[PDB]
């Protein structure tokens, strides 16, 4: 649809086409910079690099609050964020021994990080500082995922997902010339959006309906992984049968559906949906403190998408 | 000995004690910065972090050409270089499936890189640029190690070892206030030193004598790995028996000594020693273009150590 960009309906067509071109300049910049890499890199780098490009969208939408939403440096920031995102996927898939092998995945991701660093060097001192501080949080989060278990999970998703989208809002705001106050609100907005996005993803993966990309639920159950609704379910008074299923990876397709209908019917599925609604409210709050401009409506459509996709 | 620092004799005791304190301030800076990491990091980060600290020594020795050899930023540069070095070891040991496991090794190294980035953000734009460009070369080199085979090996060791020691000389020169010309010569010196260091290491690992750390030779033969003297040996007209041994990993301890006495007696061991002597001459050339100061004698003792250790 002429109003939709990267999976969210932004309203007016002249606005959606402005944002679309912004995301396209991020895309072009990343392809240009990645294609300069030595031949020995090509196979590794381009493998995990199209996309949904949520982070570039967030960066470009954040910049629409500023008086220069199409600043050259907004595109550079967009490319930096997306490259760090892509890089984390490579490194996760090694330590998980994961499908999305581990041959040369450490070095490729390591490149996406060098390259990210190359581009952020163009944005100046504070940007290099912002990104350094962010990547550092991002690691600690994946790290802590590696080990109050509920407090711990929420610290994980704030570090591993929240931080980087926080940085996208901060850099989008800064490089578009937004006020100091607007920069802080887009940063806070980004941190919450990233947190709600991960929790929504975790609920969706238990819900009986198929995901955005048409995927069936149960992956997290199968991989052993403990998500918010499971963490809540485990500490209730039946909850014993759940405990045994969830104790590790589940490979029997009936134990999968067994574990599912056990999770779905748990008070845990209620506690987790409540947590999501609290982060969604926190996001909508930060939105209400932005000016009443088409940029704000677009960011509200993005929150709406985040907490229902 | 009162004249020795990090395995090389620098001559005068007042000079060696100045350089020793410089390397100690790099050490202290790295420990301070690494100990601030979130608890979940500690186990991973401190595991691969004492040392021989060749890169900090090179950085501090390079700074002794400048009129401010003890500049605050020389210590920051020293810590940046050593952290990137340590980080590459973590990532190599995963893709090699290596002893020096791979559990959380991707993320730790990833931290050492975030932290490196945090410190280099203190040195300003061009430093962030230098390091970004360097890490990028460093990857391509490990990468190319992953695939004229001889030309290719030498490109590998220039990228994977040469680049970073090149950066150490460049940053040591810059932050000590050395001239533009002196900075370029310390950079070139560093690139060659790193190249000779790796080739010397590869020869030492075949020589019948034990290494610096008392290690017996043959590891590279055992791990399958092809080094300069093997690459030369393979393309001679006996050379057929060598080809079969070297075809992959060697686990039989007699085939190890068989492969050894075959490598030692090869014209390949002559071609490789000649390559080393050419890089040693290139290093000594760059040294002759530096001023006649105690810094130059110390760097000459370092080259002497590099090409015989």
């Amino acid at each position: 649809p002429a109003t939709v960009v990267a999976g969210v309906d932004l309203g007016d067509a002249v606005f959606a086409a402005a944002v679309r071109a912004g995301v396209a300049r991020v895309e072009q910049l990343m392809d240009t910079e990645l294609r300069q890499a030595d031949e020995v890199m090509s196979d590794s780098l381009l493998h995990l690099f199209g996309g949904k490009r949520f982070r570039p969208l967030f960066t470009v939408l954040s910049a629409q609050i500023g008086p220069q939403p199409d600043a050259a440096a907004v595109t550079v920031a967009g490319a930096v964020i997306e490259m760090i995102h892509l890089a984390t996927l490579y490194h996760d898939d090694v330590m998980d021994e994961a499908v999305r092998g581990n041959n040369v995945a450490i070095l490729a991701g390591d490149y996406l990080l060098a390259t990210a660093s190359r581009l952020v060097a163009r944005l100046g001192p504070e940007a290099v500082r912002i990104i350094a501080d962010t990547f550092a949080q991002l690691v600690t989060g994946q790290m802590r995922e590696t080990r109050d278990s509920i407090e711990q999970y929420l610290k994980v998703v704030q570090e591993k997902t929240g931080s980087l989208i926080g940085a996208a809002g901060r850099l989008g705001g800064m490089f578009s010339g937004a006020t100091d106050e607007q920069v802080e609100r887009l940063s806070r907005l980004g941190g919450v959006v990233g947190t709600a996005f991960q929790i929504a993803d975790d609920i969706i993966d238990i819900d009986s309906e198929s995901d955005e990309s048409g995927k069936l639920p149960g992956t997290d159950v199968r991989e052993g992984v403990h998500t918010l609704p499971m963490l809540y379910a485990l500490r209730e008074s039946d909850c014993a049968r759940l405990r045994a299923l969830l104790n590790g990876p589940v490979d029997d397709d009936a134990e999968v559906r067994e574990a599912l209908t056990l999770l779905r019917a748990s008070p845990g599925m209620a506690r987790a949906k409540d947590v999501l609604a609290q982060y969604a409210a926190q996001a909508r709050h930060e939105l209400a403190l932005l000016p009443d401009v088409p940029g704000r409506r677009a960011l509200a459509a993005l929150v709406d998408y985040t907490v229902s996709r």
